[PDB]
């Protein structure tokens, strides 16, 4: 069974969680954050670092409004 | 033997790997963000939320400038 990358559109940092959830299950997610402020971005960023710290796991910047976290 | 929660003062954004290296193998972290800008300090919330998230742990206000992340 194939694992396609989640791709997530943002609307708040409460959609962290969003990102959050997939990337703890072992998925790849892309998101974009296009929709955000300056600041919620930003938010949502240190978060994705977050996650990837702890599970050892690798933020690639896509463009300024698109971002992709991958499991280790 | 013990496993006394691990202090940290926090100096810059980069310090977010001590909180998350001790985090990520199991200890309670408690850090002192009073010598962090305001950004800075909410940079260091945001990747704490972020550490949280990924290993089921939570996230503890003690005051303005002091958190505690403890394992699941």
């Amino acid at each position: 069974y194939q694992s396609t990358i989640v791709p997530v559109e943002l609307h708040s940092f409460e959609d962290a969680q969003v990102i959050g959830g997939a990337f703890r299950d072992g998925d790849a997610v892309v998101f974009d954050m296009s929709l955000l402020s300056r600041e919620e971005a930003r938010r949502i960023v240190d978060f994705a670092a977050g996650l990837c710290f702890a599970l050892r796991g690798k933020m690639q910047k896509i463009d300024s409004v698109t971002f992709a976290v991958v499991p280790e």
